[PDB]
């Protein structure tokens, strides 16, 4: 869906999950894959 560089990421201290683009530095909660 969204580009290569997005990867799954997790908020320590509450356990929430999101995605992070380690190629651009962006963050989004909807998943470019799943
Ligand atoms: C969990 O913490 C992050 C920041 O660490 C925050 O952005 C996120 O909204 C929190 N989870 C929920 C369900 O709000």
């Amino acid at each position: 869906k969204l580009p290569p560089g997005w990867e799954k990421r997790m908020f320590r201290s509450n356990g929430t999950v999101y995605y992070f683009n380690h190629i651009t530095n962006a963050s989004q909660f909807e998943r470019p894959s799943g």
